[PDB]
């Protein structure tokens, strides 16, 4: 009657102020522990990354979600964790770069190479390396590509575009800074463009934008990618109801959904951390964005749309899921924006779990590429960077700081940070590793090669 | 019996420029867990502190000494890993309070109650709870208290002390700032007063300071301190030549050692960080303290006696060894500083590992009370903070950056933060975890009733 168990709750059990009031287990966990150690064969990975969502970003989150004594039921839910190392290259020496970008870090989970910041799925000598993905793909499996940013964003495109710059998303940009990419130049293509010709089976996000472009060459030069994409007999999705509409996908029928323009909305509404900003202004509450829809998927409904779309496949499935705007709202100091995207994230763990659990051959793994700047400070704090208290769920005020940076963005931080896992194989995200053995961990899983 | 091995190796494997060349991995991590989990009662138990010690304190340490690429010997050899919650109380309201100090975080694992900060061994309402330590004395095992701070410091003090306030070192101190603990208005008596009541067998830090204090009523009025701890039959030690000259160590011949006024020296020396110091300056390379002495015993020496004096002990041992200075060092926002106390407590990991993979019934346990200001960020960072850049053993640029404060002293962030074990009992600390299940996760260990 085995099956391996997910944390029911780790939330504190009682009174937070009396003795053992605050304690997060009720009994001796290692059975609990063994039961979760399988070295059976994976059918399925789910791989959900939290961009930005480190350590710091995870507490803050839960702090002002659920308390200082919850407990995310999806996030902090894995059993098995250890902690990772994202260092990059730098291109010329070949020495570690100790802050990489999401551009190096992708390629590196994805192909279990090292590269330099802006490279996807290439290495410092820019020779391509085959993905995850692709190998997945290769081997007969479905494969799923989720992100609530633009598709030709760094974290997706790593899956599907071997480019010299994360900045080549289209053709315009790709002739002018991946010369070497380029379609009219004997290249592979612009990051849409390797997108449209990896064809997984689901693929959702924004970046509708640069669909609009058209193509300098080939076939389909001088038709539209958008047009390019339904001459090759992709189904296109733009909205929650049509999305939940669609039956199947596969190699025939491959889903492409694209939810906005750029970058799909944002969960919550709330101001700008400000110098003093915890001494000068009141505690913030932040509040539902009215932008974010009924007619927009959020990311537990794309994560649960492709789920059953690919779990059709009898061979198993791939599926990367990102909770893209953790990071972007981390750079732009937005405490509200930034957890929003974090209690997002979570819905979408929880309904991979539910799938994980029942299904019982799928390895299901939570991280993030790197640290970001977020900082939890006492409420007197007076830093020289951005600032803002927030009114929490306890009903006691956080204050959040970002004080890497003096101009525009918020910074990259290189500390080592959460990987937790749950499924056959998870064993091997505990203790100290390096992204680039979660590529290693999820061929073998697979049993891939 | 299949008996329980340390992490060997989780260095980079290879060349970390080529496919798999960064991998810490040699393989499927199932069976070696399978070999880690044991329920069996635990005869010692062992708990290292770096205080101040959070994920991003070991990532700049680990990429400074060894690389990015490199492995701690001591601090990543522990194989059973998670994150654990570190919160505090606010005394009026009872609320959460984000933010904890060295008192409250030590208070909730010695004694398993959240507290407010500054609070020594006691709760919200003022009130005292047995320590871990004074549970392990009443039950006849040895106990032993090792710190490179001073004796009176809230890290150590916690173990032996309840006062209402961790400034009240002494007779003085105390009078005036916890009178309801003051000897004369029939308190318990200060820290010190109290650390000597408590009478560990082996007590070895700084602070000699305070016992050069009079007591202020009692047995011993108008007599010192350090003349009280004679009369009371301690054997005082002040030197290296003399601690390692010492054979016995037990209830009626504990030992104390005071081998500095204050802080025992730090390893290493460098400039402290300044505003635009990555940019406006040359690249550190940290200088081994001269003044740190064959005549002070290190971290790992003091750790190597208490475990040898201890083990005579056929019940069975409880130890916490603290590496205080990273916090100090941290607060100063000094790198050099804070870097060469993290290697020194690596040192002391060690030595406790080593005789724990001998011995298999000790449980090891590595963590931090809170988490710190220090971030590593890009070599082009302009911060408002204070930055440095440092020669790491790459051979490479690594910035740390200071930003959550514009005061005198850096301050602590409250992340969740590693916490990693070994031995028997080792998976309660796997998952989510709070400060306060430490206590009761050694309790039940040691099996303390
Ligand atoms: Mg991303
Ligand atoms: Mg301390
Ligand atoms: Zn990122
Ligand atoms: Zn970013
Ligand atoms: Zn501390
Ligand atoms: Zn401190």
């Amino acid at each position: 009657t085995p099956e391996m168990p997910v944390l029911e709750n780790r939330a504190a059990q009682g009174n937070i102020t009396a003795p053992g009031g605050a304690r997060r287990l009720t009994g001796d966990q290692t059975a609990a522990l063994r039961n979760s150690l399988s070295d059976k064969p994976a059918k399925n990975i789910i791989l959900l990354i939290g961009d930005g969502m480190g350590d710091s970003e995870i507490t803050a989150a839960r702090n002002y979600a659920e308390g200082a004594g919850g407990f995310f039921k999806g996030i902090d839910a894995l059993p098995l964790t250890g902690q990772y190392t994202h260092y990059a290259l730098n291109k010329k020496t070949g020495k570690p770069d100790y802050v990489t970008d999401s551009a190096a870090s992708a390629t590196a989970w994805s192909t279990g190479v090292k590269t330099y910041n802006g490279a996807l799925g290439v290495d410092i000598h820019e020779k391509d390396h085959p993905t995850i993905l692709e190998m997945a793909k290769a081997a007969g499996l479905a494969t799923g590509n989720v992100s609530t940013a633009e598709l030709q964003d760094a974290t997706p495109a790593a899956l599907v575009a071997h480019v010299t710059s994360r900045k080549c998303y289209g053709p315009s940009a790709t002739s002018q800074k991946c010369p070497g990419n380029a379609l009219e130049k004997g290249g592979k293509g612009s990051i849409t463009e390797q997108l449209l010709n990896a064809r997984a089976d689901v693929t959702l996000g924004g970046g509708a934008k640069t669909f609009a472009e058209t193509a300098t060459a080939g076939e389909w030069q001088g038709k539209t990618l958008r047009e390019e994409a339904e001459a090759r007999g992709y189904q296109l999705v733009s909205d929650a109801a049509s999305l939940n509409s669609v039956t199947e996908a596969n190699q025939q029928k491959p889903l492409l959904g694209l939810f906005a323009d750029g970058n799909m909305p944002v969960r919550w509404l709330g101001p700008k951390a400000t110098y003093h900003g915890n001494i000068d202004k009141p505690a913030v509450t932040c509040t539902p964005n009215p932008q974010r829809n009924d007619s927009v998927p959020t990311l537990a409904q794309m994560t649960d749309k492709a789920i059953e779309l690919l779990s059709k496949n009898e061979k198993g499935f791939f599926l990367q899921v990102e909770g893209a705007s953790i990071d972007k709202q981390d750079h732009a100091a937005n405490p509200c924006g930034q957890i929003g995207e974090t209690v997002d994230l979570d819905e979408a763990v929880q309904r991979a779990l539910e799938f994980a659990k029942k299904e019982g051959n799928t390895l299901v793994i939570v991280t993030a590429d790197h640290a970001h700047a977020s900082q939890i400070v006492a409420p007197d704090t007076k830093a020289p960077g951005l600032t803002q208290a927030l009114n929490t769920k306890d009903g006691a005020v956080m204050v959040m700081s970002y004080g890497n940076s003096e101009e525009d963005s918020q910074e990259h931080t290189g500390s080592q940070l959460r990987i937790a896992a749950y499924g056959p194989h998870a064993a091997n995200v505990v203790g100290l590793t390096d992204q680039t053995d979660l590529f290693y961990t999820m061929k073998a899983a697979l049993g891939l090669k």
